[PDB]
Parts: structure tokens; C-alpha cells; sequence
């Protein structure tokens, strides 16, 4: 996947919108732009509005001014996104024709959502018992057992949905650049691996704090607080919200404390493995490659969907793949979530991934597993033998905030 | 602002207040504004923003919100980065520690009047029977940010009736590299999209 960040970053046409103008850079040193079609595309929220062509017409080194038609001032809520590509319309002795060699896209406006969430003729219920929180409505249950403090599993009428409960997830099947050279046998205590370890992130202990479930007038509130430790140390504490109401609707609400003391964690999300197993994915986010924080540039905000398959990068040696960046609603089955995360969604369990040296070797997991993730490290790699990830890119705050909304169809 | 809904409710432990607000103008949502207030056993009310901005519109000079006390005390005690007025941009010379001074210094002559006195990275203010815990910046006067905004000389400046509370949880950055260009550097924007901030307020 990587290829395409290289594509795009050193194309040989650059950019600039200006008001409805767009001004094209050229970067070629001897030829003129002969085989170049500019496509121009609208949309809101993945619909389009508008397309157009513009051909190409820049001198070695020099700008070009292509000037937009009036452009749709929609009403709806949503993002307007102004999308570029430069086509070559004509075949050559290294490039068939329609090849596409650069691309660009600027958000236009934002248009927020200020409406109402109809009324409901009715509303969970609620129902404790000794082991868990049975909370029904209709045909769909959600339960939340009282030991875990987890959504331990959930049902669409008869049919149970989960295979493993939802949790709070902080590591990822070490990438190599996480590793660096660190083995067994010599030991690197520098790579983010060896740090995670050592500070026990991957066998940290999570811990109930307070678990607790309300009836409201026009909802079912559930609220939990979990901590996690390590060797008598608290690394990371959990304090979620969930809210079901009429419309059948779980919002999530997670907010993340980490210790300052700690190794930056790779990760900061949920993860659950899920019981059923679609053909396909869709999602209104960065795609459609594989794309991290620290390597996203070429990806584009638009509409994907691709079979389960292509979200998997096979890698020879396993590790952390497959995410996606900034999405905003994620449809597998009769599922659907809406947010604001990254995910990656796969038959492997980073456990397995991190226990696989070979791709080869892996197997398929039961249902599907889901990573949705709040915030995630980059991956870094200005070399493969040290840490690589700069400051930026290190999820330091301290404190991490997300919000999920779950529901079918 | 526009209330878009405003809803109560009785829990076991707590009662939990609830509200939701636009900010408009001419027809567009420039912010939308979402709250929890939930008063405890202990009379401990805990606050929860969660802001979402308009991308299309200008990145705002802070995300917080304000309040005409009615009290007025001799000091003022806090636990963040002081002693002295500090922006995002500016603060490096500024320690974390344990700060009381007199209400007086925590206003800036400015002769020439404007926002002034921020400090930051405080967790714990104190004021007279109140104390506000979290995370977050703020700046406590005797002046309003209008009358800041009105006054071109600083001679003519009068206090107000109480003191003028703000409470950030997100500030934009100074800047000055020149002062007849932009020069607040993108990292000292509030370009996020959504901001998340959490308060407890609560009296002795």
C-alpha cells in the first residue's frame, strides 16, 4: 500500500485552490503537459454534485488557472469535497490510456447537523439480575455482565451478534518498524515493542470500578469505569457512558486517562469479535488503501466499498494492517456505526498476528474482528532499526475523548 | 444561541442535566454546543462540554464559557502553570506548581486593552467558597472581555460589578512574529472540529 503515499507525493502537478480557482503548478523541467486531462469532481458526504474536464494545458515549470462554474451551495447537512485528478488520455510506452498520474482534494464547506431525533413511542427496559443487565427493546437485547463490566453480548432477535465481548483496546500486533531489531536473544530496549512489554501493556489487568444502569424518562443509561494495571501500577483508566433509546440506538462514550509515565500506547479504541461474516465493507471515510496517521496524504475522503478481502494487506510477516483513517460511518451487515475513528476490520485477532511469523501460516478466525479506534500511533519508518515516529504522531495527551453511535437495520 | 434541548432527570445516585445548543448566524451553524450537568450527593457539579465547529468557519479564538460572579476576593489560588499570564504560544518560561496571589495580579495593564491574563495547564482554581477542578485554562478579572473589546485606552477601564470568570478548556495561540500579518502558527489554532472538555464545580 505504501506505493501509492510515493504516487502521490512526488506527482508532477501541485495544487493550490484559491476561492473557485484552481492553479496548477507544473514540476516537469523540459515537457509540456501534451497527454493531460483535469477532472474535477463535487460531492457531499460521497454523493456528487458535479464533475467536469478540464484539459491541461502548463509549460515546464509554469502555472495553469482553471476557473470553477458556480458551485452547488447545498442545505443538507454534510462536507463538501472538491476532488482533482490529471488523466492521460492517451496511451504510452509506459502507461495505457486513462492512466491517472496525480490528484488532489480540499474540503469546501461544512454544513452541521442540528436536528431532532424523532420521538419514540417507547423505551428499553431495563432488567438486572444477579449476573448481568438485560436491556430489551423490540426484538434487539444488549447484555452487560456485572463481573466484566462489558457489553458481553447482544442479539437481533434470536441471533446472538458478538463472539467476544466489546473492550477497551491500547496495544497492536507490533509492526516491524515497532520491533526494529530487537530478538529474543538480544534485546532492544528501545523499540516500542520491548517498551510496551516491559511495561506490561500487553497483560495488563482491567478492573471494574463502578458499573451502574439507569432508567430516564426517554432512555436506558448504563455507566462503567474500569482501570488497568500492572504490577500493582494503574496504566490506563476507563470511563464509558452507554445510552440506548427508543430508536434502538446505543451511543457510546469513552474517555481515556493514560499515565504520563507510561509508553505511549500504539493504540486507543475497542475491539470485539463479531459473529457474523459479510461479503462486503462500506465506509464514508479515508480509503480506499490501507492508510495510516503518519501516511494518508494519498488517501482521499470520498465513499469506499471493497470486499472484506482487500482489507487485509498480507504482509509476509504479520502484523497491524488494514486501517483506515478518518471515518465517519462504517456499514458491515446489518450493522452500522457513526463516529469519528480509524478502523481496521479483518478474520485475525492482532493475538494471532502477533503469534504468526508468517503470513502463510495464519487462519481464519470465526467471525470477524473489529478494531475501531479513537486514535492510533503512526507507524513512522525513516529507518527500520530505531524508534521512527515522531513527536506528532505519539498519542500523548494524556487524556483521549470518543464517542460512538450503534445500530442496525 | 439557540436551545435545541434541555432535559432532567433523576438517578439513583445523581441528578443528571442535559442540554444542547447551536450558535447561529445569518442561517449558517457556526457551533454547536453539548452538556451534561450532574449535581451529586455531594454537591459536587460535574460539567461536560463537547463542541463541534463548523469547518468552513474561522478557527475561534477559544473554546469555554464564562460568568459574572457575584462574589469578590482579596486572592486567588490555583494549581497550573504560573505565575505569569501564559498563552499556548508563550509559556515555556511558566512552572506547574502551586500559585496564590492577589486578585489584582491576575489582570495586564495592557495599556492598550485586550484579552489578557490567561494562564494555563491549571487543574484546580480557587475563589472565595469555590473551587473548579479539571483541566483547563483560565483568566479572572474585573473586566468583561466587551468592555476589553470597547475601552481603546486603559486608563479608561472600570471595573465591573463582580468578577468575570473564564474558564477555557481550549485557548488559540498569541502569535507575533509580526503584528500586520497572521502570525499564529497552525499549531496554535483550534482547527480540531470537536473539542471535548470536563468541570467540577463545587463550593466548601
Amino acid at each position: 500500500p505504501a506505493l501509492t503515499e510515493a504516487k502521490h507525493q512526488q506527482q508532477f502537478f501541485q495544487f493550490r485552490l484559491s476561492g473557485q480557482t484552481i492553479e496548477v503548478t507544473s514540476e516537469y523541467l523540459f515537457r509540456h503537459s501534451d497527454n493531460e486531462l483535469l477532472h474535477w469532481m463535487v460531492a457531499l458526504d460521497g454523493k456528487p454534485l458535479a464533475s467536469g474536464e478540464v484539459p491541461l494545458d502548463v509549460a515546464p515549470q509554469g502555472k495553469q488557472l482553471i476557473e470553477l462554474p458556480e458551485l452547488p451551495q447545498p442545505e443538507s447537512a454534510g462536507q463538501l469535497w472538491l476532488t482533482v485528478r490529471v488523466v492521460q488520455p492517451n496511451a504510452t510506452a509506459w502507461s495505457e490510456a486513462g492512466h491517472i498520474s496525480a490528484w488532489q482534494q480540499w474540503r469546501l464547506a461544512e454544513n452541521l447537523s442540528v436536528t431532532l431525533p424523532a420521538a419514540s413511542h417507547a423505551i428499553p427496559h431495563l432488567t438486572t439480575s444477579e449476573m448481568d443487565f438485560c436491556i430489551e427493546l423490540g426484538n434487539k437485547r444488549w447484555q452487560f455482565n456485572r463481573q466484566s463490566g462489558f457489553l458481553s453480548q447482544m442479539w437481533i432477535g434470536d441471533k446472538k451478534q458478538l463472539l467476544t465481548p466489546l473492550r477497551d483496546q491500547f496495544t497492536r500486533a507490533p509492526l516491524d518498524n515497532d520491533i526494529g531489531v530487537s530478538e529474543a536473544t538480544r534485546i532492544d530496549p528501545n523499540a516500542w515493542v520491548e517498551r510496551w512489554k516491559a511495561a506490561g501493556h500487553y497483560q495488563a489487568e482491567a478492573a471494574l470500578l463502578q458499573c451502574t444502569a439507569d432508567t430516564l424518562a426517554d432512555a436506558v443509561l448504563i455507566t462503567t469505569a474500569h482501570a488497568w494495571q500492572h504490577q500493582g501500577k494503574t496504566l490506563f483508566i476507563s470511563r464509558k457512558t452507554y445510552r440506548i433509546d427508543g430508536s434502538g440506538q446505543m451511543a457510546i462514550t469513552v474517555d481515556v486517562e493514560v499515565a504520563s509515565d507510561t509508553p505511549h500506547p500504539a493504540r486507543i479504541g475497542l475491539n470485539c469479535q463479531l459473529a457474523q461474516v459479510a461479503e462486503r465493507v462500506n465506509w464514508l471515510g479515508l480509503g480506499p488503501q490501507e492508510n495510516y496517521p503518519d501516511r494518508l496524504t494519498a488517501a482521499c475522503f470520498d465513499r469506499w466499498d471493497l470486499p472484506l478481502s482487500d482489507m487485509y494487506t498480507p504482509y509476509v510477516f504479520p502484523s497491524e494492517n488494514g486501517l483506515r483513517c478518518g471515518t465517519r460511518e462504517l456499514n458491515y451487515g446489518p450493522h452500522q456505526w457513526r463516529g469519528d475513528f480509524q478502523f481496521n476490520i479483518s478474520r485475525y485477532s492482532q493475538q494471532q498476528l502477533m503469534e504468526t511469523s508468517h503470513r502463510h501460516l495464519l487462519h481464519a478466525e470465526e467471525g470477524t474482528w473489529l478494531n475501531i479506534d479513537g486514535f492510533h500511533m503512526g507507524i513512522g519508518g525513516d529507518d527500520s532499526w530505531s524508534p521512527s515516529v515522531s513527536a506528532e504522531f505519539q498519542l500523548s495527551a494524556g487524556r483521549y475523548h470518543y464517542q460512538l453511535v450503534w445500530c442496525q437495520k
